């Protein structure tokens, strides 16, 4: 709760966007997360002033764990650098986990495939997929209660055409006039007690599903969807955050491709 210091920066002008190329806010004012929308600094200070300590999930099983490396490696260079991460590896291979040189205050650990141990242990959770590798920052300008993340396919789709499950049989259905975003499955987080909350949620949502025979179109992330879009995210981040350069390309709409999927 303590004060920031004295900080020297460019003034924002209040009658000049800083972006005219994309939408910043949500209309239920969450911001959307874009180069150019925050100074880090002044985030950066915000944050370390509360010691703030991120974990970062990921589950490696059979062949994914040969992705763990480079994914860990590229971390230390983009993630949260500056802050305390704890990683946490949840694979059915402990022996094949790679000894990754870590900065200081950052910690991984490997459980074999405990949810109390997380509010215990970090103050923020996100989860991502494993076959990925961070080529530019990915820090605090993240961290907030709940946060969802744009679709890198459908950022510019009309929401008739998002791929959310479309079965009423299934609790995940979302009907076509209906929809805000298309979030990714495998890249959300927020406050450990919000993810637990929607890890919870989708839990029970995808056993009813099981028990009534059906299976959501996209799984995990097609109740997300359906999760978001009840309990809207208090952040959302630009598809800067999860990108797919070569079937993609590089639009002139990113200025940064954060966080991407390894060819
Ligand atoms: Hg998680
Ligand atoms: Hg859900
Ligand atoms: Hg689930
Ligand atoms: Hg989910």
């Amino acid at each position: 709760m303590v004060s920031l210091p004295r900080m020297v920066y460019p003034q924002s002008k209040v009658l000049t966007p800083c972006r005219k190329d994309v939408l910043v806010v949500t209309p239920w004012l969450a911001p959307i997360v874009w180069e150019g929308t925050f100074n880090i600094d002044i985030l950066n200070e915000q944050f370390r002033l509360q010691n703030t300590t991120i974990g970062l999930t990921v589950f490696a099983i059979k062949k994914y764990v040969a992705f763990l490396k480079l994914f860990l490696e590229t971390a230390e260079k983009h993630f949260m650098v500056g802050h305390r991460v704890h990683y946490y590896v949840f694979t059915d291979q402990p022996a094949a986990v790679p000894r990754v040189t870590l900065g200081t205050g950052r910690q991984l650990s490997v459980l074999e495939v405990c949810e109390r141990r997380f509010l215990s242990e970090v103050d923020y959770l996100v989860c991502v997929d494993v076959d990925m590798e961070f080529r530019d920052h990915v820090g605090v300008e993240i961290l907030t209660p709940l946060f969802g993340t744009l679709h890198p396919g459908f950022y510019g789709s009309s929401r008739e055409a998002f791929t959310y499950e479309r079965r009423p049989q299934s609790q995940a259905y979302i009907p076509k006039d209906e929809g805000d975003f298309y979030y990714l499955g495998g890249f959300f987080g927020g406050s450990v007690q919000e993810v637990q909350r929607l890890t919870r949620a989708c839990h029970q949502a995808m056993m009813v599903d099981q028990a009534n025979g059906i299976e959501a179109v996209w799984h995990d992330e097609s109740h997300l969807n359906k999760y978001l879009l009840r309990h809207k995210p208090t952040k959302v981040l630009s598809p800067e955050y999860l990108w797919d350069q070569q079937l993609l390309g590089w639009p002139a709409v990113l200025r940064k491709l954060r966080f991407t999927a390894v060819p």
